[PDB]
């Protein structure tokens, strides 16, 4: 059970936070109406948010004498710098990387 | 004082270790001759040598965001691979590899 797309099949994951704007009522009629609220006051909510995860990590233990290929970015003269904001603001991610760049024997 | 060839400059190096077979003369005459020694028997020697150095680490504490630059080996189909040994058995090193991948601040 190791999900397709890639990562930890969790039987038991991290669960859903899940949060709303507690409604508020506009003015209600002078009268008694049991028909449901249907006018409210337009509101939404701001605020910050941290998630700390814990990692625990399995070292290489290599007695390989080459040196291994490692994820480098490229020295060169380049109009940006990669994973950074441009003079717009944008921060742009310029490719994928993935994870396998060590190796062991099979 | 600091080398000019590069390295660590230091006012008592590690010593010098010296080492040298002891002369073993050939046959003396029968009667007794005050010229020193010049036949001896040719003899040489061999053996293992261990050297253990400790080395002190200063750990990079960089806040940099996108990615360094590292050493790292060529991924491509190559006749050889980087710093192993021919088919003739001789060790070679494509490359002279200096220090200074990671960065920081000014």
């Amino acid at each position: 059970p190791s999900p397709l797309m890639g990562g930890f099949g969790l039987k038991n994951p991290p669960p859903q936070i899940l949060i709303k704007n507690t409604p508020v009522p506009a003015n209600p009629p002078a009268e008694f109406s049991a028909t449901k609220f249907a006018s409210f006051i337009t509101q939404y909510s701001t605020g910050q948010v941290s998630v700390e995860i814990e990692w625990e990590l399995q070292k290489e233990n290599s007695k390989r004498w080459n040196p291994e290929v490692q994820y480098t970015s490229n020295y060169a003269k380049s109009a940006n710098v990669d994973f950074t904001v441009d003079n717009n603001g944008l921060y742009t991610e310029p490719r994928p990387i993935g994870t396998r760049y060590l190796t062991r024997p099979l």
